[PDB]
C-alpha cells in the first residue's frame, strides 16, 4: 500500500482585517413607508441602504474584498482563496467566487459560494480557518454579500422594512496567537418555511405572468427560535474556545432584529460594559453580510478595538446557526 | 491575555462509503433527439430524468440514506451534511437543513456549496478539513442535481448532455489517510462559458422576455478542460505523494467522454488504469457526477474498495477541484 500524504498549515489563525461596502442610496423608514416610530420600535431600524440597479451581490463583494485587502495591508496576489457567502446570487451558475477573484485581479485562485442563510458567514469563516490550518491555503478572503432589495414584496407589511443591501469581507490568515475559536453550528430543518422564497424559480419559470417569488418571513416563529435558542449556542461557542461570558468584549449577533439581540445579550450574561453590535439601525438586515458589516461599523466608530474578544452568532434561514469566538480584526 | 483554545480532531480521514440515487425514467438518445451523433460527440447513450415531484434536495436525501446504509451507520452517527448543487431552485432556505430533517437528524450542522461541477471536490476537502480541525467526526457530502428543467430542448449545443441524479459519501476517521490534499483553482475570466443566460431577477421583472436556460460555450470548455486538467491532476497526485503509475482509478467529472479520453492520455496513467465512464448511461449530472461515477465503478466491480483514485472536478465559474482518495464502500 501507498500512504496518502497529509499536509499541514498554520496553527494560529485570525481575522487580519475587515472591509465594508455600503451602497450610496439611503432609504429612510419614512420613505419606505408609503410609520418611522412603528418600524424602529419593533426592529431597531431607522434607515437601510439599497444597491443601484447595475450593482449585484458579486460586485459589492468585490468592492468589500478590495477594502479588506487594504486594511490587512495585502494585494490580491497575497490571497490563496475566496469564499462568497450569499443568498442573493441570482444565477444557478456560474458561482460568484471566481468572478470576484477575477475582478480583484487574482483570476486563478480557488473559491466557491456557500449558502446557509444568515449563518453562512460563520460557516465560511470556519471553513476558511479549517482550510488554512489544513494547509490547503495560507491566506483567504471570506465575503458576506447580499442584494435583498429586489426580493422584497413592498406590500408585505411583515418584512418589507427589514431587508437591505451590502457587503463586507474579512481576511483570514496566520496570526501570532489563536484568533478564531472552534466553530459551533447546527440547524432546524423542521422550521425551513419560517424564512423562504415562496415560489421556487422553476415553478415560476413555467408561469412567468402569474405571481412572482418574494421573500416571506414567519416573524413570531423566528423571533422565538432566535431569542430562546441562541443563548445556548453562544455558550457552546464560548465553552469550545475556553472563554467565560464575562471575558467577552464585543458581541456581534446577526443583525436580524434589535429586540431579539437585546434578549440574547441578557441571556448570555455578558459584562454590563460589553459592546453590542447595533449596525442594524442604519444598515437593516443584510443577511450573510450582517456580521462582518456590523464588525466594520464597530471598528469604524471606535466602539470596538482590534484584538477585542468577540462572540459572533449567526442565525436565520433554513433555520441554520453558526457561532464562534474571535479577536476583532484590523 | 485571554487564550482562545487551540484544538484538533482525527488527522487520518477517509471515505467510508458512497451511496447513489438515480431516477427511474431512462431517456434514450433516440427519444431525446440521432443515437450515433450524440454518442460520437459525448459518449452518452442514455440519461435519467427525475419525476416532477422530485427535487435536488429529495434526491440528496435518498443518496444520503444509501450512503449511511453502505457505511453501516445511521443518521445519528453524522455530525453534519454538506450539499453541493447548482439546481436548488430556491435562494433560501438552503437544501442542507431540509436533507438533515428528512434523514431524522434535523439538528446537525450543514450548508449548500456551489462551485459548478467542482463543488464536490471543494465540499470533500471542506468536510475532511472540518473533521481534522475537530469541528465534526463523521460527515455526509452529497452532490445532487435536477438539471432537466434547465435544458432548452432547442439548444442543439447541449440539450442531450445534462441529466439528473444524486450521490453521497460518508467521510470519517480511517486507520490510514484516505483523502489527499485539495488542489483547486478557477478562471473567472471565462465565467460565461457555462451559465444561466438570464438572471432570475431580470427574468422576474420582464416575464414577457425569454425565460432562462443553461447555456454552454462548448469549444471554450473543451479546450480548457482537455488541456488544463492534466496539470491539475499532476498537482493533486504530487500533493498526495503518489506517482501517476500508482493510480488505479481515474474519476474525472463526466462532462464529455472525449474530453476525458484526452485527459486520460495526458495524465500518463497505467495502461490498465480504470477510467470512470458513467456518462454513457447517466449523462452529465454536474455536481453529482463524480460520486455517481465512483458508485458506478464500485457497482460493476471495475473499481474495488481501497483502490487509489484520482478525482478531478471541472466546470462552471470555470472552477476546478481535485484530490487523490481511496475508494470507499
Ligand atoms: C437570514 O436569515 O436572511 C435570509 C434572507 C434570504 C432571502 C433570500 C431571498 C428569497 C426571495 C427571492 C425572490
Ligand atoms: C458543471 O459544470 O455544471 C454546470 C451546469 C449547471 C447549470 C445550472 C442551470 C442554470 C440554468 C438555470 C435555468
Amino acid at each position: 500500500m501507498t500512504e496518502i500524504a497529509t499536509t499541514s498549515g498554520a496553527r494560529s489563525v485570525g481575522l487580519l482585517s475587515v472591509g465594508a461596502y455600503r451602497p450610496e442610496r439611503v432609504v429612510t423608514n419614512d420613505e419606505i413607508c408609503q410609520s418611522d416610530e412603528w418600524i424602529y420600535t419593533r426592529t431597531g431600524i431607522k434607515t437601510r441602504r439599497f444597491a443601484a440597479d447595475d450593482e449585484s451581490a458579486a460586485s459589492m463583494a468585490t468592492e468589500a474584498c478590495r477594502r479588506a485587502l487594504s486594511n490587512a495591508g495585502l494585494s490580491a496576489a497575497d490571497i490563496d482563496g475566496v469564499i462568497v457567502t450569499t443568498n442573493t446570487h441570482f444565477l444557478q451558475t456560474p458561482p460568484a467566487a471566481p468572478m470576484v477573484a477575477a475582478s480583484l485581479g487574482a483570476k486563478g485562485i480557488l473559491g466557491f459560494d456557500l449558502s446557509a442563510g444568515c449563518a453562512g458567514f460563520g460557516y465560511a469563516l470556519g471553513a476558511a480557518a479549517d482550510m488554512i490550518r489544513g494547509g490547503g491555503a495560507a491566506t483567504m478572503l471570506v465575503v458576506g454579500t447580499e442584494k435583498l432589495s429586489p426580493t422584497i414584496d413592498m406590500y408585505d407589511r411583515g418584512n418589507c422594512f427589514i431587508f437591505a443591501d451590502g457587503a463586507a469581507a474579512v481576511v483570514v490568515g496566520e496570526t501570532p496567537f489563536q484568533g478564531i475559536g472552534p466553530t459551533v453550528a447546527g440547524s432546524d430543518g423542521e422550521q425551513a418555511d419560517a424564512i423562504r422564497q415562496d415560489i421556487d424559480w422553476i415553478t415560476f419559470a413555467q408561469n412567468p405572468s402569474g405571481p412572482r417569488p418574494f421573500v416571506r418571513l414567519e416573524g413570531p416563529a423566528v423571533f422565538r427560535w432566535a431569542a430562546f435558542k441562541m443563548g445556548d449556542v453562544g455558550r457552546r461557542a464560548m465553552d469550545a474556545a475556553g472563554v467565560r461570558p464575562d471575558q467577552i468584549d464585543v458581541f456581534v449577533p446577526h443583525q436580524a432584529n434589535s429586540r431579539i439581540n437585546e434578549l440574547l445579550v441578557k441571556n448570555l450574561q455578558l459584562r454590563p460594559d460589553a459592546v453590542v453590535a447595533n449596525d442594524i439601525e442604519h444598515t437593516g438586515n443584510t443577511s450573510a453580510a450582517s456580521i462582518p458589516l456590523a464588525m466594520a461599523e464597530l471598528l469604524t466608530t471606535g466602539a470596538a478595538k482590534p484584538g477585542d474578544l468577540a462572540l459572533l452568532i449567526g442565525y436565520g434561514a433554513g433555520l441554520s446557526y453558526a457561532a464562534q469566538v474571535v479577536r476583532m480584526p484590523k
